[PDB]
């Protein structure tokens, strides 16, 4: 429950805030996170859970923290701090300048360019996904959507068997929102010791898949080991999994809570990629951290080298310093403020995958399937953790109303 407060930490700055159960849950995660921006909770608390760390509540300390790798180094990123030191992905568990080699590499593999080519084959994806549920006039969103189109595309890019996808995904859920069915140091196992007889043939029969692309690597011009691969392959397995599959709900849920969103974006086709900027922003869900380098006082706050702090990549633009009528989905709102996709050295590679996939979701979806609704009376229920998601949508439509493309 509780750790004993730390010396140095401020008594009147405590807000035991538990980022893998927060109190609010059931008015939603992002209501829940919001807790910590209310009129009078200070920009930077304590927290007892989870074995005790500081937390940011706002953007502009959010931003600063992110900007500023010498004081806040993403060595261990991951609450709690027995997860965050066997956290050794890469390039996410690396600091400029170091960092700088590998993320580059990994951006070979999942950027735009590589989103491009992915192209026409994401939007078969997502059409023969919706067209096929079309006329069932109902589906568990989660499992017959947000899970399959991202997770199959990505396990394309990584040319893995989709027979696997029940276990990385189990694995990776037990990193972002644990069951306590295992640790995250046993996570990383299993998802270590699934990867290496892969990298090791990868190295031998190269082939055009990322991990292929990875294996084979060279960082700055020296060969990448096989051990340097997997701790790269197995960050861009976590971010290809447990990520998109998430928000889609999120902004799936949203839209069959809200018509007259969903006729905008019916009538007004064109906005639905500025509606997708405004569903990231009101729908982030990504929340990792860093761990004070020395000790350091920032805004009045004395941090002791070592100690941790969560830095809420979703809290910055839910905060009203920097979006106004945070809470309110505007596909209109004329400068759309976040840090969704992270801020600083580490900004997410993945994004423009993410996009596309975002936006073929949106625009495929309200052309079949105009109408829907979540299924009558169901209690939609958020999960909380280092990647926020959803449990289950019911969705439910007049096959009637459907339009087969
Ligand atoms: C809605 C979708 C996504 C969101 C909100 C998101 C968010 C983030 C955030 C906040 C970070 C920064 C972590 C830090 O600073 O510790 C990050 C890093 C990263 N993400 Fe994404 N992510 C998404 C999708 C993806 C996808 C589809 C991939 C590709 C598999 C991906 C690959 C990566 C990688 C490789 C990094 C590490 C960059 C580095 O550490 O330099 N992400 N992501
Ligand atoms: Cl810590 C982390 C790492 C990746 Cl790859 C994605 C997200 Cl969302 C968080
Ligand atoms: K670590």
């Amino acid at each position: 429950n509780l750790a004993p407060l730390p010396p140095h930490v401020p008594e009147h700055l405590v807000f035991d805030f538990d980022m893998y159960n927060p109190s609010n849950l059931s008015a939603g995660v992002q209501e829940a996170w919001a807790v910590l921006q209310e009129s009078n909770v200070p920009d930077l608390v304590w927290t007892r859970c989870n074995g005790g760390h500081w937390i940011a509540t706002r953007g502009q300390l959010i931003r600063e923290a992110y900007e500023d790798y010498r004081h806040f180094s993403s060595e261990c990123p991951w609450i709690p701090r027995e997860a965050g030191e066997a956290f050794d992905f890469i390039p996410t568990s690396m600091d400029p300048p170091e960092q700088r080699q590998f993320r580059a590499l990994a951006n070979q593999v999942v950027g735009m360019p590589v989103v491009d080519k992915l192209e026409n084959r994401i939007q078969e994806l997502a059409c023969s996904l919706i067209e096929s549920l079309r006329p069932q006039g109902q589906c568990n969103f989660t499992e017959d959507y947000a899970e399959p189109f991202p997770i199959r595309i990505f396990m394309l890019l990584a040319g893995l068997p989709e027979e696997d996808i029940p276990h990385l995904k189990y694995l990776t859920d037990q990193m972002t929102r644990p069951d306590g069915s295992m640790t995250f140091a046993e996570a990383k196992e299993a998802l270590y010791d699934y990867l290496i007889p892969i990298i090791e043939q990868r190295r031998q029969k190269p082939g055009t898949d990322a991990i292929s692309i990875v294996a084979n690597g060279q960082v700055n011009g020296r060969p990448i080991t096989s051990d340097e691969a997997k701790r790269m392959c197995g960050l861009l397995l976590l971010g290809g999994l447990d990520t998109v599959v998430n928000f889609l709900s999120f902004s799936m849920e949203f839209l069959a809570k809200s018509p007259e969103h969903r006729q905008e974006l019916i009538e007004r086709p064109e906005r639905i990629p500025a509606a997708c900027e405004e569903l990231l922003r009101r729908f982030s869900l990504v929340a990792d951290g860093r761990i004070l380098t020395s000790d350091y006082e920032f805004h009045g706050v004395q941090l002791k080298k070592g100690d941790q702090i969560l830095l809420p990549q979703m809290l910055s633009g839910l905060d009203e310093r920097e979006n106004a009528a945070p809470m309110h989905v505007d596909f209109s709102r004329q400068k759309v403020s976040h840090t969704t996709f992270g801020h600083g050295s580490h900004l997410c590679l993945g994004q423009h995958l993410a996009r596309r996939e975002i936006i073929v979701t949106l625009k495929e979806w309200l052309t079949r399937i105009p109408d829907f609704s979540i299924a009558p009376g169901a209690q939609i229920q958020h999960k909380s953790g280092i990647v926020s998601g959803v449990q289950a949508l019911p969705l439910v439509w007049d096959p009637a109303t459907t339009k087969a493309v």
